[PDB]
Parts: C-alpha cells; structure tokens; sequence
DNA sequence: AGGGGGTGTGCC
DNA sequence: GGCACACCCCCT
C-alpha cells in the first residue's frame, strides 16, 4: 500500500492508515462535530472523539496524588511530572 | 499551571 | 474500521 500523491511514496501495512494518510494531502476532514454552534471538523475519527470530551466534560484520567481529573492521558502525565 | 489540535504508531 | 497512547506545537 503506497501513497501515489506527488513525490511521496509512503508505505503502509493497513488500508485504513493509508486512507487516513491521504487526508493530509487532500485536506478532507470528514468527521464533523455536531455540537450546537461548534463547527470543528477533523481528518481522523479519534480526533473527534477526543474533541467531544471538551463538550461532554468527560474526565476519565484521575490523579491519585490529588483530586484533579483530566480528559486526556498526556495531560495527566504532564500534571504528574510537574506536581 | 491547564487546555487545545496534528501526527505517528500499535492494538482491538 | 476505531481507539488510544505518546509526543509535538500551539494558546489560555
Ligand atoms: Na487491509
Ligand atoms: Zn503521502
Ligand atoms: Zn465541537
Ligand atoms: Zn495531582
């Protein structure tokens, strides 16, 4: 599975990863946020899922040193480092 | 400090 | 296919 966009030639082992990679060339953002008044659109479905947590307020990653909770694991990891 | 999007990569 | 981690780079 090779990318035939201009002088690229990037290879992938799965179809889904190449199809998502081609979106970085065509600029297509198929995953729209349906929240009222938002308007954000993303090229990968996981970006929209992560973005929805800002609307829903879901904070699954909880710090065990204090009481702060975060919606993303990297935000919790950085919070633990600079604790 | 907290809070976002972009991107690559490995797993289900 | 999506999910999620990890990291980057940005803004607040
Ligand atoms: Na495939
Ligand atoms: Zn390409
Ligand atoms: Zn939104
Ligand atoms: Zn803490």
């Amino acid at each position: 599975h090779t990318c035939d966009y201009a002088g690229c030639g990037k290879t992938y082992t799965k179809s889904s990863h190449l199809k998502a990679h081609l979106r970085t060339h065509t600029g297509e953002k198929p995953y729209h946020c349906d929240w009222d008044g938002c308007g954000w659109k993303f090229a990968r479905s996981d970006e929209l899922t992560r973005h929805y947590r800002k609307h829903t307020g879901h904070r699954p990653f909880q710090c065990q040193k204090c009481d702060r909770a975060f919606s993303r694991s990297d935000h919790l990891a950085l919070h633990m480092k600079r604790h």
